[PDB]
């Protein structure tokens, strides 16, 4: 069963069609979230993508009918494709983008001037307290656009119902927080049938508009999740995660998209120095290995490329699929979706989809913990200095098991690639994970 999903940041059309055959599909990744594909001013900083200048399919990622071919090629995968939609503003300043049409002045070739709010600025204590200012002013000097206007509605609903036609199966509206719930509701009205809609709002409480008020229109991105699980195994004891999710006072599991860290967040952009990514290395690894392990929320592996400490740097100027070579694991894609340890947290979260409740939770009061998904699956993480050797209990069938973490099971279910994990007659196993390690079994990648 499918379960989570990618967000491969900043990949260009065919290297997503060719990532959706060769891996994606076959790993089990339910779908992939891509970078905005309408028209966006010039420039090669990647926040580039969110400054609009209309709606037609003419982007860095490529043009209108390598798009097209994307989204039937990873559908044939077996993989849906996530649009990341710009419902708040279009472009600042004037300039031309990049299907050459010209803009300026708040006229661009879809929307008049009198098509957007007038202009004021949203300054940070509006977040705090006015919560008009925050859906009426400028994000960053970005054209307002008046979301209650009629004209602005058809026109966006009609952009999101031409990609569904093509195919697109879900929507990411970004800037939730700066468009009133009920402008949102109106717009729904207008989009055909009902496809898988999460809406980007970042509210770690006090703030004048909240996550909540989402919650009737689509799921919504949690960020308490990120900042608190990046919190907790940076500085805090992992036995705490025992009661994650609405214990902690986080939205509800079955509305909620989380994430380890995301393409804002991971450099600066809402996020704070204790979010964890790639550049943490095996913390990382651990962080998303409980994650895919933990029941709560839908969550996303990010993918992403080495920026070099530069926060408004584009990507790489070579492909993912470069003439029979992959550009991952070095200075320029990361591709962590490709990662062992995350890789084999998908399959793991897959496989115990029939039990969605944590069992048998055991921890050694600090960074020792193990717990399991009934028969479905048990997992065990060690952040200690020293061996994880105790027995812990399960409901697994007694046998052999792949560490799905670090190997996998054969065609013919007679070996295993990695190391094999038994649980003995009575249920138990007797762990031996060193420091700063983890496994991770279920009930299909069982030795024959
Ligand atoms: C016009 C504006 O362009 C750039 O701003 C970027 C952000 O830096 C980038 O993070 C991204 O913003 C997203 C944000 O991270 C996310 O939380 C939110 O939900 O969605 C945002 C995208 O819609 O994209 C924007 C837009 O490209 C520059 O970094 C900014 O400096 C720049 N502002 C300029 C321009 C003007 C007016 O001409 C001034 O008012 C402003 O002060 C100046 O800095
Ligand atoms: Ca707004
Ligand atoms: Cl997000």
């Amino acid at each position: 069963t499918p379960t989570t999903f990618v967000h491969l940041f900043e990949w260009n059309w065919q290297d997503v069609a060719q990532e959706c055959e060769q891996y994606l599909g076959p790993k089990g990744y339910a779908a992939v979230q891509v970078s905005p594909p309408n028209e966006h001013i010039t420039g090669s900083q990647w926040w580039t993508r969110y400054q609009p200048v209309s709606y037609e399919l003419q982007s860095r990622g490529g043009n209108r009918a390598q798009f097209i071919d994307m989204v039937n090629r990873c559908s044939a995968a077996g993989v849906d494709i996530y649009v990341d939609t710009l419902i708040n503003h279009m472009a600042a300043g004037s300039g031309t983008g990049t299907a050459g049409n010209s803009f300026g002045n708040k006229s661009f070739p879809i929307y008049s001037p009198q098509d957007f709010h007038e202009s004021c600025t949203i300054n940070n204590s509006d977040y705090g307290n006015d919560r008009y200012r925050v859906q009426n002013c400028e994000l960053v000097g970005l054209a307002d656009l008046d979301t209650a206007s009629n004209y602005v509605q058809n026109t966006i609903a009609a952009y999101i119902n031409d990609l569904q036609a093509i195919g697109v199966k879900g929507f990411r509206f970004n800037a939730s927080k700066h468009v009133a719930a009920s402008d949102i509701q109106s717009l729904m009205a207008k989009v055909n049938g009902s496809p898988v809609v999460f809406q980007e709002v970042i509210d770690q409480g006090g703030e004048a508009v909240g996550a909540s008020e989402y919650l009737s229109t689509g799921l919504v991105t949690e960020f308490k999740y990120s900042t608190e699980l990046g919190n907790t195994f940076r500085n805090g004891s992992l036995a705490w995660l025992s009661n994650f999710g609405e214990g902690w006072g986080f939205m509800p599991s079955s509305s909620a998209v989380v994430f380890v860290d995301n393409h804002d967040n991971q450099r600066g952009h809402g996020g704070a120095g204790n979010v964890i990514t790639f550049e943490d290395g095996r913390l990382y690894d651990l962080a998303n290995v409980f994650m895919l392990a933990y029941p709560y929320g839908y969550p996303k592996v990010m993918s992403s490329y080495d920026f070099h400490g530069d926060t408004d740097a584009g990507g790489p100027n070579v492909p993912v699929h470069n003439n029979g070579n992959l550009e991952c694991f070095a200075s320029n894609w990361k591709c962590e979706h490709r990662w062992s340890y995350i890789a084999g947290g998908v399959d793991f979260r897959n496989n115990t989809a029939d039990n969605w409740a944590v069992t048998n939770w055991w921890d050694n009061t600090n960074n020792q913990i193990s717990f399991g998904r009934g028969s479905s699956g048990h997992m065990a993480i060690n952040k200690e200095d020293s061996t994880l050797t105790a027995t812990v209990q399960t409901d697994m069938a007694s046998g052999q098991y792949c560490n799905v973490l670090k190997g996998e099971l054969s065609a013919d279910a007679k070996s295993c690639s990695g190391e094999v994990i038994t649980v003995n007659s009575d249920g138990t196993i007797n762990l031996n994970i060193g420091a700063w390690d983890a496994m991770a079994i279920h009930k299909n990648a069982k030795l024959n």
